[PDB]
């Protein structure tokens, strides 16, 4: 059972799961409990999914089972300050498509998978990565004991699987920019409906790509020392890369770790704030998370001066 200290601050959206890889099987349990209900899913079936989930993550810097339960918290932290907004169904759908989102991830981009001319880009020629990371949700719940969704009718099934589907999708963020473009464009019109289903799926995406990204929305000392994990990763693509032949993006290239800040400047501007602003219109509960990356970027500010 979860510790003081734990159920008073799971609640922050600038939360972090600590070091006790142990207990993050319990935090996610905790907030499908807190979200869903104690009864929605059976506990026996819903404990051999997470076990057979983290057996799926690999031993990588960044993409890794850590950052699974981190997502899938900070989708918790939305769903929680915004009550009453998302079906049961959609509850529990985007918090095991969070849990799954990254599933046999390998520490390289989906740019990297198509320049090596890797099997998976074959078979899922765009979002190639994320295409993978669902049919591996897919193969873990048709595993024996593993149908957390079985007492769903058949069409509930269905739609729980394409909600998740739609979310896992979302989260490969070259759609992200057009998807943000969109919801703004609705958001000044006043045309963004909520109970329409193609922009409810939109809405949906951009908390996804919110949640994908919520290490910009932590405190300074667990962003600064998440950013070594995610570099860890992209260097190595960038060695990859200059083994196949061909110079890396300075963002994958060791050789520029210098422009770090720089770099992290650029990313704020372009991708960040623009999604946490967007967001915070939708849904102004989420605010924190706006006010969490401006603090960030004023801190690369500061490195920078
Ligand atoms: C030289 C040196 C570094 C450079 N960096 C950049 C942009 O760097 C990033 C890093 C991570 C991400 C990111 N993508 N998805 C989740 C994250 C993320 C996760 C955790 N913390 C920060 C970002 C996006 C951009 C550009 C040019 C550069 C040149
Ligand atoms: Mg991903
Ligand atoms: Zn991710």
């Amino acid at each position: 059972n979860l510790p003081a200290r734990i159920c008073r601050d799971i609640e922050l959206f600038h939360f972090d799961i600590g070091p006790f890889e142990n207990m993050w099987p319990g935090i996610f349990v905790y907030m499908i409990h807190r979200s869903c209900g104690t009864s929605c899913f059976e506990l026996e079936k819903l404990c051999r999914f997470i076990m057979s989930v983290k057996k799926n993550y690999r031993r990588v810097p960044y993409h890794n089972w850590k950052h699974a339960v981190t997502v899938a918290h900070c989708m918790y932290a939305i769903l929680q300050n915004n009550n009453g907004l998302f079906t049961d169904l959609e509850r529990k759908g985007l918090l095991i498509a969070c849990l799954c989102h990254d599933l046999d991830h390998r520490g390289f981009s989906n740019s990297y998978l198509q320049k090596f001319d890797h099997p998976l880009a074959a078979l899922y020629s765009t979002s190639t990565m994320e295409q993978h990371h669902f049919s591996q949700t897919v193969s873990i719940l048709q595993l024996e004991g593993h149908n957390i969704f079985s007492t769903l009718s058949s069409s509930e099934y269905e739609q729980v699987l394409e909600i998740i589907r739609k979310a896992i999708i979302a989260t490969d963020l070259a759609l992200y920019f057009g998807n943000r473009k969109q919801l703004e464009e609705m958001y000044q019109t006043g045309s963004l409906n909520l109970h329409n289903q193609s922009h409810r799926d939109r809405v949906i995406g951009l908390m996804m790509t919110a949640c994908d990204l919520c290490s910009v929305t932590k405190l300074w000392p667990v962003t600064k020392l998440t950013a070594n994990d995610i570099y860890a990763e992209f260097w190595a693509e960038g060695d990859e890369m200059k083994k196949l032949g061909i110079q890396p993006i300075p963002m994958m290239d060791r050789d520029k770790r210098d422009e770090v800040p720089q770099g992290q400047l650029g990313f704020y501007n372009a991708v960040a704030i623009p999604c946490y602003t967007t967001l915070t219109q939708i849904l102004p509960p989420t605010e924190p998370l706006l006010k969490a990356c401006r603090d960030n970027l004023n801190q690369w500010e500061k490195v920078i001066r």
